[PDB]
């Protein structure tokens, strides 16, 4: 057993800490979570690693399927689209991220009506997501992968705030939020 | 031979198009570059893919070493740090990116003195990079990998503008800029 520590924000609100948490939980790895009042930071023995998608990728490389459970798609094109989704969510949609921060997700916080920039960003999210999920599949690529969780978090910034969201995306994001690993993270801030 | 197209901005200034270009060139893949007046976009036969790090990752998965040349480190911890670097550069340092856009790199454009936010961001870059390159190695992990190119681009936003940059980082970024693949991209906009 390697010693594993995941560093979180004190509120357990970071969506990137959520992402790293889910990667760890879905691998079934034993770890301690610690808070800082720079996150997430993974420590495994004498190795340290930051950036939540790099952390998931490392866990998948090091604790490789089929011995440990898989968190990236096996098919290379599905795998590429998973990475595309992770990268896009971290590089785009800044208005949603700024106008709907994750206290809306984890603490029921209410914020202001969307700006013009916020609405345009929300419509871009909806168009992309509807395309990604055009088969109406519960998980992006059939079986769940880490990108489902990240995408659902982004959609839930709107869904859980009460903003109007196409029904199929509500259904997707709500189903993803029932994921056990996600529910276990939510519990950290519920009390 | 699959049909490969890479879509670039019309000026060949995108640092993300540069990154995807370098991944393609360093794999030794045959491709056409096309411009749009959403980039980079990779097309390979009937598959499409966006986000420059996802594109490199796909190329490494699909055109796998040792048959094709390697663009990510073999060691899993070095590989993780490469991904950490790629992810960090795309998610942080926004002031450098905004105050030193890549026309400074590819067209010798001159911009304004750094803001207070810009200087703080530059010092963060310098501290991280000096740490990453503390052995004074020409490439981050010994052998070159795609993260060297991305990191050098970020440093060169400052170096090529004339901003003051620690000598070891100047030396690093200048050496990386001599990479044949990078020189081939530069040629696109030189004329
Ligand atoms: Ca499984
Ligand atoms: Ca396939
Ligand atoms: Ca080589
Ligand atoms: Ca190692």
């Amino acid at each position: 057993k390697p010693a594993i520590t995941l560093w979180s924000d004190a509120h357990f609100f970071s969506p990137y800490v959520l992402s790293a948490w889910v990667a760890l939980q879905e691998k079934g790895l034993s770890f301690h979570i610690k808070t800082i009042d720079r996150v997430p930071l993974l420590q495994i023995d004498d190795f340290e690693l930051s950036e939540s998608s790099a952390i998931a990728e490392y866990l998948e490389d090091r604790f490789a399927p089929p011995t440990w459970e898989r968190i990236y798609p096996l098919d290379l094109e599905n795998r590429a689209r998973a990475r595309q989704i992770q990268a896009w969510l971290r590089s785009d949609l800044m208005p949603i991220r700024e106008e709907r921060p994750t206290d809306v997700v984890f603490a029921g916080a209410k914020k202001a009506p969307l700006t013009a920039e916020g609405k345009a960003s929300a419509e871009k999210l909806f168009a992309m997501a509807e395309h990604l999920l055009v088969l109406g599949q519960p998980n992006l690529f059939g079986e769940w992968c880490i990108a489902d969780t990240d995408l659902a978090l982004m959609i839930n910034r709107l869904v859980l705030h009460g903003d109007e969201v196409p029904e199929r995306l509500v259904d997707y994001a709500t189903f993803q939020w029932q994921r056990a690993s996600v529910q276990r993270f939510i519990a950290l801030s519920a009390k």
